[PDB]
């Protein structure tokens, strides 16, 4: 289930984080505009950049904490507030998060690993609801 | 599901409130000691007492407000806090609430009406957790 999936991801985090983030950027290439120096590069070029794996791991480290602090796939309001108020997220709207979770769920469904993808879809829905409640446009 | 159950209950709030409250007292007769004016009175006698229908409906009204405000059966901490801080609840512990939810779920399962009983159980569990976090003993 969802709780065990958090442990699965955490056990191989850099690999999952990079592969899910790449699935996101490839499904939605114009999302690269929110980042520096990602356009014009293949997956392997991205993975060999100095900061790519590091920043995506820090991403997913926090995502897994948000998932872990949730009850029944409902994130804490304080975690949602942190995500809204982060300077690095000042250009974002809930649509960015929605697209990330569409890609995340798709990745999980296609994976060989028994992820509980329906729970991840619910968690994404609930996180987006929480971001809205916290004042993300 | 849970949302429909809120509508079902709200549709005939007085009747459901009284029925469930009596089911609670019948399963856990010692809980009547918290309601000193209900000691030694038949169900019909209780129904003749203005405050029995009034307070019981108002309790279940607040229960329905808390249920409706929940996300996936996870209640707001602010709602748990309201329940803990009520002067009328100053002598209670989380065990009293646990018993209420056991009886409510039992009532739902026994009823002809088609309730999402598993969800009310989970809501009860999540509310008890939240009561404890808000300082109920
Ligand atoms: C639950 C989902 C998300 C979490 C937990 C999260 C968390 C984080 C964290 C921890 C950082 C700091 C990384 C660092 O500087 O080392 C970060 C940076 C950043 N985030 Fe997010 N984020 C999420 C969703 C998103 C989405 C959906 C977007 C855009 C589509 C996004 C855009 C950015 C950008 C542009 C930065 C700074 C630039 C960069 O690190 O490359 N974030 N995020
Ligand atoms: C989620 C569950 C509960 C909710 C939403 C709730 C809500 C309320 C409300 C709104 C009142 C005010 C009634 C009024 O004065 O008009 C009340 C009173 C009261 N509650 Fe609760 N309550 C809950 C659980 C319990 C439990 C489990 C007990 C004890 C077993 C309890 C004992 C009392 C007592 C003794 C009063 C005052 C006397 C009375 O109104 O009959 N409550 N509650």
């Amino acid at each position: 289930g969802f709780k065990q999936d958090i442990a699965t991801i955490r056990g191989d985090l850099r690999t999952y984080a990079q592969d899910i983030f790449l699935a996101f950027l490839n499904k939605y290439p114009d999302e690269r505009r929110y980042f520096k120096n990602y356009v014009g590069k293949s997956d392997q070029e991205l993975k060999s950049m100095a900061k790519f794996g590091d920043h995506t791991e820090k991403w997913f480290n926090l995502m897994m904490e948000v998932a872990d602090r949730a009850t029944d796939c409902v994130p804490l309001a304080s975690d949602a507030n942190t995500l809204v108020q982060m300077k690095q997220h000042s250009s974002l709207t809930t649509g960015n998060f929605e697209k990330l979770f569409v890609a995340l769920v798709e990745y999980m469904r296609a994976s060989g690993q028994s992820f509980d993808s329906q729970s991840w879809d619910r968690f994404g829905k609930n996180l987006v609801s929480a971001l809205s409640s916290a004042g993300m446009k």
